[PDB]
């Protein structure tokens, strides 16, 4: 499923991302957007045979299991093709675990680079919030 932007920020906001750790729902939002354009089944494989997963590109290093990503670990104890659904409550439960590792949304390399320090409410202006 590919979400409109005010749509997944409804989603997200529902799911309890809003300030969850202290992000507001911009920041979400924003990364969604530079991870997979809004797209539930986006994938991307990492050049160490990890591959990534979802809305926000959730890693199969340490997060979820694929099978194929040898010596990994599945933190969020789940299939990473759950991930894909278009039901995004897997994605935000497990992203929720994974922006309480310590580095905040850091975690995530396209917010780092494109969202964080920007005007991230942007993203929800015009939105039914």
């Amino acid at each position: 499923k590919v979400f409109g932007r005010c749509e997944l920020a409804a989603a997200m906001k529902r799911h309890g991302l809003d300030n969850y750790r202290g992000y507001s729902l911009g920041n979400w939002v924003c990364a969604a957007k530079f991870e997979s354009n809004f797209n539930t089944q986006a994938t991307n494989r990492n050049t160490d045979g990890s591959t990534d997963y979802g809305i926000l590109q959730i890693n199969s290093r340490w997060w979820c299991n694929d099978g194929r990503t040898p010596g990994s670990r599945n933190l969020c104890n789940i299939p990473c093709s759950a991930l894909l659904s278009s039901d995004i409550t897997a994605s935000v439960n497990c992203a929720k675990k994974i922006v309480s590792d310590g580095n905040g949304m850091n975690a995530w390399v396209a917010w780092r680079n494109r969202c964080k320090g920007t005007d991230v409410q942007a993203w929800i202006r015009g939105c039914r919030l």
